[PDB]
């Protein structure tokens, strides 16, 4: 593979050379060509100075990065570009929110690596599908819940344990353990069921105020930051959120079609004959995404622009909802669709 050759021998490019706006909340990482993303991951790790901080072997890191990228499939939304954009948001939080005042370096490093790995081997199907379709993943994990998230973590472990890919193998036995426990907790935090379970604890933390000496506050904050990274497409301009909604519903409806094919009745949001996209997106933005970015703003006043963009995008869904009702004739002037 020549992609590895270049990552290894060309040198780690400075982040500023990628784009003048690369470290800004206005930057859209999906604009970066996919062939430049692995070098961008090295550039971000170097700019956060984790390579020198942790004495990471650059050939091992290059192999690890390429293995993680190869570990993603190509469903419409849950692909490497999603993992890359999530990792890029983690980097933006580091650069704009001064995370070093709240978390340990090892926790921030674990959060970034978790962002890269958090949807490994996603097939475009959700946790409920695994159980309903009686998949091997359900057989392995259904009794413990968070089926896909347990699989994503297991895939990350399998990559670390691949010859020449263990970026942490020189860590002390305490730090190596710490890193795996952090990756496990952070990846499991991407299940909506987990976020709903900890939501009251997040509210309590934001209410009492963050305590850097409280180990449970560090853990809760990492969960909040991970979910803020995972939903970060919603903090970009309208155009980005509109295209990402297209990708998500294409993926969801392909799942619903598989379910109908197996004789199952899919949930309304996975059924292309029932799902009403503006109501579903408004519910997601108002009840799930906005409270996450509002908690982020409560803890970090500099995150106010993120919450304001999510609120602005939520308002835009109300503004264009009327377009889902066909007034007049369709574009082709035909009633053939009837
Ligand atoms: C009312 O409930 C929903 C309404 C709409 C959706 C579709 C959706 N899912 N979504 C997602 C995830 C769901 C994220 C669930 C979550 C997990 C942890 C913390 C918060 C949310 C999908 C693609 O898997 N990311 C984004 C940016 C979106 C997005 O804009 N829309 C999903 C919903 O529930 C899962
Ligand atoms: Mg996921
Ligand atoms: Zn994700």
């Amino acid at each position: 593979d020549d992609e590895y050759t270049k990552l290894l021998h060309d040198g780690i490019q400075p982040v500023a050379a990628i784009d003048s706006n690369f470290a800004s909340f206005t930057y859209t990482p999906r604009s970066l060509p996919e062939d430049d993303t692995s070098m961008a991951i090295l550039s971000m790790l170097q700019d956060m100075n984790f390579i020198n901080n942790y004495k990471i072997d650059c050939p091992t890191l290059a192999r690890f990065c390429l293995m993680v990228k190869k570990g993603y499939r190509d469903p419409p939304y849950h692909n490497w570009m999603h993992a890359f954009s999530v990792s890029h948001f983690c980097y933006l939080l580091y650069k704009n929110l001064e995370l070093t005042n709240y978390l340990e370096d090892i926790e921030i490093f674990a959060l970034f690596i978790s962002c890269m790995c958090h949807d490994l081997d996603h097939r475009g199907t959700n946790n409920s599908f695994q159980v309903a379709s009686k998949s091997v993943l359900a057989a392995l994990y259904s009794s413990e819940g968070s089926v896909m998230e347990r699989h994503h973590f297991a895939q990350a472990i399998a990559i670390l344990n691949t010859h020449g890919c263990n970026i942490f193998d020189h860590f002390s036995r305490k730090d190596y353990q710490r890193m795996l426990d952090l990756m496990r907790d952070i990846i499991l935090a991407t299940d909506l069921a987990h976020h709903l379970r900890i939501f009251k604890d997040l509210q309590k933390m934001a209410e009492v105020g963050y305590d850097r000496n409280n180990k449970q506050h560090h853990r809760l904050l990492l969960c909040l930051l991970m979910t803020s990274c995972d939903l970060s497409d919603q903090t970009k301009g309208w155009k980005t959120t509109r295209k990402i909604a297209e990708l998500i519903y294409k993926e969801f409806f392909s799942q619903g079609d598989l379910e109908k094919a197996m004789g199952n009745r899919p949930m309304e949001m996975m059924d292309r004959e029932k799902a009403y996209i503006p109501e579903l997106q408004i519910s997601f933005m108002e009840h799930i995404a906005m409270p996450i970015y509002k908690l982020l703003q409560d803890l970090f006043p500099k995150a106010a622009e993120l919450y304001e963009r999510v609120a602005s995008n939520r308002e835009h869904w109300t503004k264009v909802s009327h377009k889902f009702t066909i007034r007049g004739l369709p574009s082709n002037n035909s009633l053939d669709f009837l």
